[PDB]
């Protein structure tokens, strides 16, 4: 599957360069290197999830051919849209790696530009979308699913970087009621539920209804994914992850700052105060001790176990009158 | 005018922070402050190009109070769409002042976190939109308006930042056919044609022909305008100007890097070659005085008197049937 979809990330770079007015020629040379270099290397949960959840949703006699195009070309939008956070993420967070290779930003000959970089991505779903699902009665709710997608995530990150303000003792607001409000809003929401949506959208189920079902339970994933996020940033191979973690450096709160904070000692919880949120290799190395002093590791295996069941025991009561396998796909796709 | 629009900006806010699933408290309330803090301060040619082109478009029996609302609404959309541009413009181009007082980059507590800032300015159009024009059968032209605008700007940009690379000697590429290109999309398109545009939609003059008609001449205006920006950068008051020119040391391809270098000897060209792109003070000011040497601003003032010109030949004979006095407005707001 992941292998057909990769397969057509050239059709959609040819619509997006084709415009060479020729009087843009550079700019949009330009354009289809930050597509090549920025959507591809993921794992594409996002762009496969539509495809996906698609067939699932429409019936063989009209998953036509057209009716396809228009499935991935959706599925590659939600790509660029994770290609904009990104790119844009990497220089706020002050990132390396991303998908085992050095940052756009880091790139000799980008730095700050990538911010332009970045813009042009969204530009290019929006100019997709007008593109093919132009003609379709879905074609208003897909681009109002995008934009209000975005603004969720962004006001998430607004969150994030408000509660981890660089050089500044912030262990007051690292509550879980914060923790999960800001996964809801920079994750859960355009991961999960945009996915899933589009899928419906494109398929006839534009009601409310039915859209509150899915996102009661993808919303519960999108919060779990996260949490597997924060984690994997500081203990998961980086050449797994094609990642450094900075979470701690970037004073971040994390599910793990959370989780320590929770079960952390008077004693302990200075260390902890001293070496959170510095840049310093040793202070950070400190940090990554007082978790594995706190077992944190296996605290986290139980709610990766807990929270599963959790959302199986949702899915098995949501989904109806959805494909079950629809979300239960998901939950293979990520609780691994 | 003027200042029965700025009036409405606190209704606007007020729209947009009022959401405080009091979860996002804090987010809201940053979200304010960057709305105070950067769609304030400027002119208004844009927010208020728009509620005087309505007026003026439709009816006076038609122009009713909500009509009206929607009116200024759709103006201060444009302010945003500015107000987003700007934030990430300072950024890139590396600025201190704006509108007379310090980028929001450089305030300190911001930083890079800005370009989250520019990205809720974005959001903040399109959420206005969805909340005014919603039920109006020219909602998808504004928004698909937009977002053409924006990437049309985008390419620009790309355009601009792609022909002035950071510490490179880049005289070969200053010609005209490329300046001119370079502000077509990153100017003209979003500052003349998009305010106007705007208004025709909401008055009904969805026509195709009709578009390409106010566009013909739009465009001409913003790439004067443009020119205009360009002189003030260098050779106009800060304080007039609320900003600081950072053209020579960005080595921008501007108008005046097109004029001297067309009009410069041999000798010329190299004082040129030398000191044009450093962020050498004296590097820098010695390249003013090339301009200087080689009576520019009267080559600048001959230009914005056949540019004027040309724009009323052009009005006369493409505004019908619009009031000409739609793009007369306009030609009184910048060329002066
Ligand atoms: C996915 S997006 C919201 C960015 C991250 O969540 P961050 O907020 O921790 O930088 P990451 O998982 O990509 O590191
Ligand atoms: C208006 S927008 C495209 C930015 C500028 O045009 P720049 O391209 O010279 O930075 P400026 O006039 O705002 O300086
Ligand atoms: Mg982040
Ligand atoms: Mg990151
Ligand atoms: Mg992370
Ligand atoms: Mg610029
Ligand atoms: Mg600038
Ligand atoms: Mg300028």
């Amino acid at each position: 599957e992941k292998q057909d979809f990769v397969q057509h990330f050239s059709q959609i770079v040819r619509v997006l360069t084709e415009d060479e007015h020729p009087e843009i020629g550079d700019a949009i040379a330009r354009l289809k290197e930050v597509l090549e270099y920025n959507a591809i290397g993921g794992k594409y949960n996002r762009g496969l999830t539509v495809v996906v959840a698609f067939r699932e949703l429409v019936e063989p006699r009209k998953q036509d051919a057209d009716s396809l195009q228009r499935a991935w070309t959706v599925g590659w939008c939600v790509e660029l849209l994770q290609a904009f956070f990104l790119v844009a993420d990497d220089i706020m967070d002050s990132s390396l790696t991303r998908r085992g290779q050095i940052c756009w930003y880091q790139k000799p000959g980008v730095g700050l530009d990538a911010i332009n970089d970045a813009n042009l991505l969204e530009a290019c779903i929006y100019r997709l979308l007008k593109l093919y699902c132009r003609e379709q009665p879905y074609y208003l709710n897909l681009i109002e699913l995008f934009l209000q997608s975005s603004y969720q995530t962004e006001i998430g990150q607004t969150l994030d970087l408000l509660t981890a303000p660089q050089g500044n003792v912030d262990l007051v607001r690292f509550t879980e009621k914060r923790y999960k409000s800001i996964v809801k809003y920079k994750t859960a929401f355009y991961s999960f539920y945009l996915p899933i949506a589009a899928a419906m959208y494109m398929a006839g189920i534009d009601g409310e209804k039915e859209h509150a079902n899915a996102k009661k339970i993808l919303l519960e994933m999108g919060e779990f994914f996260q949490i597997q996020d924060d984690y994997l940033d500081l203990f998961g191979d980086p050449s797994v992850t094609g990642k450094i973690g900075t979470d701690i450096q970037d004073n971040k709160c994390s599910w793990l700052v959370v989780q320590c904070l929770q079960r952390a000692t008077p004693e302990q919880y200075q260390i902890l105060k001293e070496n959170y949120g510095q840049k310093e290799a040793e202070k950070v190395a400190r940090v990554k001790a007082l978790y594995e002093e706190l077992d944190l590791p296996a605290v986290f295996l139980q709610y990766e176990e807990d929270s599963y069941s959790h959302i199986m025991a949702l899915i098995e009561q949501y989904a109806a009158p959805l494909p079950p396998a629809v979300f239960l796909g998901l939950a293979r796709k990520i609780y691994k």
